[PDB]
């Protein structure tokens, strides 16, 4: 029973993302390969208890967060990831790119969780660059962590993508971009993942 609207006015964009490999072959030649992606207005909404169980639900958990912060800040995203990729001087990283009319400082935590268990935090604190009229946080070539680079490592084994749909029916990441002075949220995106059988894909809901 979705509803379907605009998003409306919030204090802070999401403009890009991705999560990538890149592999140096020589000094001057490098090769990236995207897991996914995003930029690169109506949402249909997802009942967020049914995504309670996914994510840690202890204070500060998922429940708690949407309770408090502006409803509208709180995102679904799912996404069909591409591991069509040979692995082989690699760097795992993530890049982002967040947008306001405000000059804020905010931090930006991802979650990894299994079985619903955070099992890694990622925290990052970004100051505003001032950028044709307006403000710009770009998070450019943050490492990712080895729980992920591991992760990826051992569903590239597996021989079938629908294997490794089952296995990602656990894994879960917990987005949290929060006004570092006021604590206010500003965007929360819960994300799950399946393997692309296309590149990458991703579908973006309105939690409530
Ligand atoms: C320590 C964490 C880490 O290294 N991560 C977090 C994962 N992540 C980040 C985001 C995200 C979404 C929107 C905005 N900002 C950040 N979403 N997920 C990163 O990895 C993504 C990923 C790569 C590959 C796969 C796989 F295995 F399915 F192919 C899944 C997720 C890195």
């Amino acid at each position: 029973g979705p509803h379907m609207r605009s998003i409306g006015t919030t204090k802070l964009r999401l403009v890009e993302f991705s999560a990538f490999l890149e592999q140096q072959r020589d000094p001057d030649s490098y090769n990236k390969h995207l897991f996914v992606h995003i930029g690169h207005p109506l949402l249909e909404s997802v009942d967020i208890r049914q995504i309670y169980d996914k994510f840690p639900e202890k204070k500060g958990g998922l429940k708690e967060l949407f309770g408090k912060g502006p409803q509208n800040a709180f995102f679904l995203v799912k996404f069909w990831a591409d591991l069509n990729c040979n692995i082989q001087g690699a760097f795992y990283g993530v890049t982002s790119q967040y947008e306001s009319s405000e000059n804020m400082t905010v931090t930006c935590s991802t979650k990894v969780c299994s079985f619903g268990k955070q099992v890694v935090e990622k925290v990052e604190t970004e100051y505003a660059r001032f950028e044709n009229g307006r403000f710009v946080y770009r998070i450019n070539r943050s490492p990712m962590c080895e729980y992920m680079i591991n992760f990826i490592h051992k569903l590239k084994h597996l021989p079938e993508k629908y294997m490794m749909n089952s296995v990602l029916e656990n894994f879960t990441i917990l987005l949290v971009v929060t006004n570092r002075d006021t604590q206010e949220t500003l965007l929360c995106m819960a994300c799950v993942f399946e393997v692309s059988n296309s590149g990458a894909q991703h579908h973006i809901y309105r939690l409530v």
